[PDB]
């Protein structure tokens, strides 16, 4: 539905890309993460992308493997992840909240019973990291039956066949990994997500024609460096987020 | 999309990140081509026979069946070059890879047997081979690491948190993402995303074919049942394949029972797990109520996999195969029996299969039973594991 | 005796009188079994269905690149137990059973002959006792455990030197008293008659299989078969069938150690002197006044100061040609076969291999159909090769 | 030629068995071994058999295995033993001397040259430990060419075929070790064998007189006398006096 479309609207007639930070729900703890969430909004984050700690993250690199390990060994459950989402959505009822899921946490007790929960808590999108467009049919259904936008990675080895299917099936934004024609096929707006560490990389992305950028490792790399010092962690996130979102103006 | 069917009933699939899909599809296409090419079928067959040593022997147990009506044959994959049945699929995939133009093999290993399999096939077909190993297992396994390097491979220890088999698995997989044009990923079981279950069965199915032929020669009939251990499912599907349409032949797979099923530290997902999506596939796995992947336990490293190849899940759903479990202790006694009364040191994996055959015999000692147990591999690697248990026990 | 104890001048039964009855009884039992087609088939079923004969005849792929050498490897490393000794041990176990014997005695150093006798005894229901230098019992905990797992009884000898030549002493002392119930499993083709004959006969299927397989894959006999010669059993088992095929070279490779001129070798065939020892008249490394002198080689199995009597003979009549390979040539051949053929050879057999690469690289335009006897798996030599490389 | 016959003669004239000690030449050292040998003679040893240290003695047991390593490690050589033998023979021209040899030391550079050195220095008999009668032709030949008695062990698994062989080929004495032990001793006298000496486990004087009672001409003790030597390495003179005590008790156990 709307929260993503209502955001790329006002972002396009302010002539500016979107900045989406990525963080693992409940990392390093439930209460500290809530604060991390808010700091990121108050520093100028246009949308969120929250990950749900999973025992086995195939498709995430080193820094996100460890953030995932932090929250998981600490006991953060997917059920707790939803109680935090309810607090989040009710404090900032306008901001698009995407989820980064792993297939088995979606599939576990019904693909449909999942996407229902996302709808009723206020989530907006769901990226399933280990479900390619070829296996997506049952997730695209449950997604649409509950007004949840399915996000698909478009990789740099993508042929015209897949560009088609990402454009048709994909709503919200299209998460792409680094010069293209996804717009030609009427795809949801593209968000660059390959190696967004600098503000430099972010304006490199917008200048390249993207609707915005997502940085995962960079933002949680900050969490990792300041586990002992929760208040430093928050302040250093403010510096970074504001510095990045500003490189999109 | 997909030349071949990726599913076996519900189970199977290609549940992987989009970025990997071109590599799986190119792998599947190259494999379909080679399955039709008589020069590949001939070249592979020449390797299996003159380098690996196929056919392997089918040993009749003289002593341990005494005073019973059961006749126990042992299919001797322990005699295959490299000591285990994994050499079949490894030479197969190296052939496939040299055919695809690829010049590099990627692999990872835990205990280290698969690393050595890969390294030796890479050495033979002139492929540059790099093996990921958890930094822990590099300490534990200095002998294996040295064999791999003796054979030209490059062992790359991983430290990324964890630091065991399911963590090299990430570095090796991540690596493959970026180099599938140049390197083949040597998966080591009949599990994971399509086409790996199908390729692996096809490069292992000659175990059953030899066994069918060998038992027909010695006994003039088909066996009552074939028995094989089921960790990832590769040796079992290799023995089961040719018997699948011989309805009279019981297909029995043995999952590791750990310390007991009720204790919940086993490795028996087929019978005691739940379908979930993981390791690229939809398969029964051991998981918690909220869908985290549980840890499996077995005294045998080979059997210590929290899921199982999808074709086994399919065989169990339609009634063809019967899956049972055998505990550490049960497998321990089978292992000692075979050393003492047959002069064969089995691997602790195949020992689970042995133990279930002796159970079938010792429960009905007057039933006429012609059984085949697949001895998936040599037990020399397990001497220390076994010595420590027997020392602790006295 | 029933058969001829000599090969020309070499061989004999040079043992204390007390041991002659055991040896004659063994010979008579053997002569009888050799003419019983039911023994022959029993032995042959065992070799095929338990031990896994025939063994592969493998064609090197990369090793002979850019040369006209075609190099086959007879793969006794794939035999059950990892080495060619399984053949003679199963046959002796079968013969011991045929004689009513219920026990086996045996001697071991590094432990692989102990393991072979243990597994043959576990299969065939014999009660097996293995003598082993207490030195060698703590340097090989794994094989000791294997022999006990596969449980014979390992009797450690603390007499003088805890080494293989002092386990032979008590093994024999033991057989002396117990020959009516126990068979002594001599581990090579040396020693007193009928052992050099019995061992040849229970290994000759190596060469027979090779002749058949090579007549099948190349339609001709090979130019030369190459084997390392320590005790002499894998070599004579490779040679036996080819003795009457004049065209076929028989090349036996003794270990040159650090070099023949350094005196630390194990090549008594070409640099020793005929003497009497271990119950046979054979060339042996001996000091000027007739002490048996120490052999050296980095391969344990090749560290024998003498050689089987049939090789001394084949070399006297010039039918076989004996050369040497040094520690370091052998080492480099070990490394080559791992790196380029995916096979880890034993340090013994890699003396034979190394000589084949010498014959190849010195005449690489020359057409050569060579077979090399890979006498054993090399998983046992890893630590010896690891140290040596620092 | 002389000494074993002239000895066995007077022994049964004064009706008595012979006692023969075995020691290893140059054990524990050359100059100590000559003294050991003189003590053995002075305490009543009728003949003596000396072993030459060989690097790899098979037919031998643990006590003798080590006496051998002691002289070998000390670099006693066959040449040094032959010098000793001469010094020994020159001082007791009477007593029969037997060598206990290993084939290779006899064969090393000529069976015949070996036996001519024996005769040249005064030895009377050679026992080659690892030459059964079946292989003995060249050694017996060399022996008779040089008036050396060839000694042969008659073991307890010995059939009548071997007893006749031994009775024909042996000179000096039969070295003795399954029907009564006397029906080995009787069969040998029936075939007119050289007188029997029992050399199986002769360690205490009560075994020496048991050996003479069963009908043997005497008794040999290998390890028992060598045992005393190993016991007293630290104490060279206590050794000589423990051997004097032992040999005289041994020789007295044979005064019937
Ligand atoms: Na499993
Ligand atoms: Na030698």
């Amino acid at each position: 539905m709307e929260r993503y479309e209502n955001l790329f609207a006002q972002l396009n007639d302010r002539r500016e890309g979107a900045f989406v930070p990525f963080v693992t729900l409940g990392d390093p703890g439930i209460e500290q993460s809530l604060k991390i969430i808010d700091t990121l909004i108050d520093a100028g984050a246009d949308a969120l992308e929250l990950g749900v700690p999973f025992s086995d993250p195939l498709a995430d690199g080193p820094t996100i493997q460890n953030a995932n390990l932090r929250a998981f060994a600490a006991g953060v459950t997917p059920a707790q992840c939803f109680e935090m989402l309810a607090l989040i959505r009710e404090k900032h009822p306008t901001i698009p909240i995407g989820l980064l899921m792993y297939a088995n946490l979606v599939f576990n007790n019904g693909i449909d019973a999942f996407y229902a929960r996302c709808e009723q808590v206020g989530v907006d999108s769901v990226l399933v990291a280990d479900v390619p467009v070829e296996e997506s049919a049952p997730f695209r259904q449950a997604a649409l039956r509950h007004n949840i936008a399915p996000i698909f990675i478009c990789p740099p080895n993508a042929d015209d066949d897949l560009l088609r299917q990402v454009a048709s099936y994909g709503r919200g934004y299209t998460y792409l990994l680094s010069i293209e024609k996804l717009k030609e096929y009427h795809a949801a707006p593209a968000l660059q997500g390959f190696g967004i560490s600098s503000p430099e990389q972010v304006s490199a992305a917008v200048r390249a024609g993207a609707a915005g950028a997502i940085s995962g490792s960079a933002i949680v790399k900050i969490i990792e460096k300041n586990l002992a010092s929760p208040k430093q962690m928050l302040a250093e996130l403010r510096s970074f987020v504001s510095a990045m979102k500003a490189a999109s103006r």
